[PDB]
């Protein structure tokens, strides 16, 4: 339906984010589920920690290890719509597993309000977009997300979430999900999240894609300018990002009338 997929984009633009529905089946929801708990029990996952706590436990690019990852990375539905909402061609930059949960003596917190561009280490991170799948139910209570629409619009920081004039005055819409639901944001929205105050785990998946003419652009943080599964030697600044590492969300037309 264009006029739809239309209306879904104009939302995007205004927003900075939207909800989609039912962008999984159910067999996919339980197929994609098995394997984000295999993954969570049987491999390496990173805490993301506060003083506050912990805000998350994730599995670091996901699809590099995980064929039935990169499927979900690459679906051919959540693709078309990165694709159409962001207006050009796109490539997979990462897909991550997210679990918050409360475990014993370490409860679940809250993440804290930002945007994700200013950790994207490639030239068009200011246009990137994320789509966060959930994979079980996600009320508000077991920690789904708030957004501030518009704030994508927004100038920089002069540094940074809530410091620009008028910023803290601007509604914010929380999006609660049912499994096979997800969200895309922009890279420049700002997003948060409720602590996982239930006994039922949240996991989801997030997947940043990025502009097919992505270059490799350092933040000078050396934790996100070190990229996994890219060779030996570090990336040099302006390196394009390509191949089966980068790829593409579309295969590229060689068929024209
Ligand atoms: O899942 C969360 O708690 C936060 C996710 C987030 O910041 C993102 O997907 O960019
Ligand atoms: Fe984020």
């Amino acid at each position: 339906d264009p006029a739809a997929l239309e209306r879904l984009a104009a939302r995007y633009r205004r927003d900075g984010y939207v909800h989609v529905p039912g962008v999984l089946d159910a067999g996919e929801v339980a197929e994609y589920l098995a394997e984000a708990r295999r993954l969570l029990a049987h491999e390496e996952s990173v805490r993301w920690g506060s003083g506050a706590g912990t805000v998350m436990d994730y599995v670091a690019d996901a699809q590099l290890g995980s064929d039935t990852m990169r499927r979900l990375a690459t679906h051919p539905r959540i693709a078309a719509l990165a694709e159409y909402l962001a207006g050009s061609p796109l490539r997979l930059f990462k897909l991550e597993v997210l679990l918050k949960e409360n475990k014993e003596k370490d409860a679940s917190v809250p993440t804290a309000p930002h945007h994700d561009a200013f950790a994207f280490p490639f030239s068009t991170a200011g246009t990137a977009l994320t789509a966060w799948v959930a994979l079980v139910d996600v009320p508000v209570e077991r920690g789904c997300m708030t957004f501030v629409p518009g704030s994508h619009l927004l100038p920089d920081p002069d540094t940074g979430a809530f410091t620009r004039p008028g910023e803290i005055w601007m509604p914010r819409v929380t999006v609660p999900l049912r499994a096979g639901d997800c969200t895309f944001h922009h890279a420049r929205t700002v997003h948060s999240a409720g602590a996982n105050s239930t006994d039922e785990p949240r996991l989801s998946t997030s997947a940043v894609y990025m502009d097919a003419t992505a270059a490799y652009r350092p933040t000078g943080i050396a934790f996100l300018d070190d990229l996994p599964g890219t060779g030996a030697d570090p990336l040099r600044e302006g390196a394009p990002l390509t191949g089966d590492r980068f790829p593409l969300l579309r295969r590229p037309q060689t068929r024209q009338p």
